[PDB]
């Protein structure tokens, strides 16, 4: 039965677009690492929270991370086809609250299951577990963050699916705050459609128009992620003269 409509005129060039904001506010070379802060890995084989939060010693090369990728996606969320009819109150909003579950899913460009690492070009930039514990964070949190950049990669999603499912995370009408949800509905909406159409015409065999709902299965796991986070955030932020070693947009965003 499973009818196939073609993408649309429109449809094509919301894909496009997005493909074109990514590729605009994601540098594959990795080039701009050199400007962050520097990476420090003390000794932590342990791997000691005392010590972890002594020193949170890769917390302001991670923070740089993070905020350089705020930067970023408040770029690519700007480009998103309807995002800019939003009022701008709703448009903090989103992005505020979508920032942490964009950068989980952005990083999985350069997730490697080669040795389940964020290699970003060179061994001064490549992130594992025991980093994201260097910044004070814990297991509860960078567990199930590596399951999900597994399912994630092992997914094999095109990059039109990639850039769509990033979109439909920031335009989210249940954000708490919103005003405009209606509005906000109508946007994924599109987004969504979109999404659904492509996996069907253009994804192969296809039997796996399973993989719709795997996509949106991955937004509900990231919801999780983001709440977890937050708690650990907030905990973190316990720690005096934290906020040295963020940015004023980490702080902003998550404070
Ligand atoms: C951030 C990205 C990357 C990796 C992402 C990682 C690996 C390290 C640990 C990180 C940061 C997790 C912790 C829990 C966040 C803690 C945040 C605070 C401390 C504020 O609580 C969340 C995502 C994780 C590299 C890369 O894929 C992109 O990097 C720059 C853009 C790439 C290009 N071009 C992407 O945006």
């Amino acid at each position: 039965d499973s009818l196939r409509p073609k993408l649309s005129e429109e449809q094509q060039r919301i894909i496009a677009i997005l493909l074109d904001a990514h590729h605009k506010t994601y540098d594959p070379t990795y080039s701009d690492f050199c400007q962050f802060r520097p990476p420090v890995r003390v000794n932590d084989g342990g791997g000691s929270v005392t010590l972890e939060l002594s020193q949170l010693s890769m917390l302001p090369h991670l923070a740089d991370l993070v905020s350089y990728s705020i930067q970023k996606v408040i770029g690519f969320a700007k480009m998103i086809p309807g995002f800019r009819d939003l009022t701008s109150e709703d448009q903090i909003v989103l992005l505020k609250s979508s920032a942490i579950e964009v950068i989980m899913l952005r990083s999985n460009e350069s997730f490697t299951m080669d040795d389940m690492s964020w290699t970003c070009g060179n061994q001064d930039y490549k992130y594992r577990v025991s980093d994201v514990t260097k910044a004070g964070h814990s297991l509860e949190l960078i567990e199930p963050l590596i399951k999900f950049q597994v399912g994630l990669k092992k997914l094999n999603l095109h990059e039109e699916e990639h850039v769509l499912l990033m979109a439909i995370c920031i335009v989210s009408p249940d954000r708490p705050g919103v005003q405009d949800a209606a509005l906000i509905e109508a946007i994924q909406d599109r987004l969504s459609n979109t999404l659904q159409t492509y996996i069907r015409c253009r994804h192969p065999p296809p039997g796996s128009h399973l993989l719709y709902a795997k996509m949106i299965q991955k937004l509900a796991d990231l919801r999780s992620l983001n709440e977890e986070h937050s708690k650990q955030y907030r905990c973190l932020s316990f720690q005096p003269e934290c906020s040295m070693k963020l940015t004023p947009l980490v702080l902003e965003v998550f404070g």
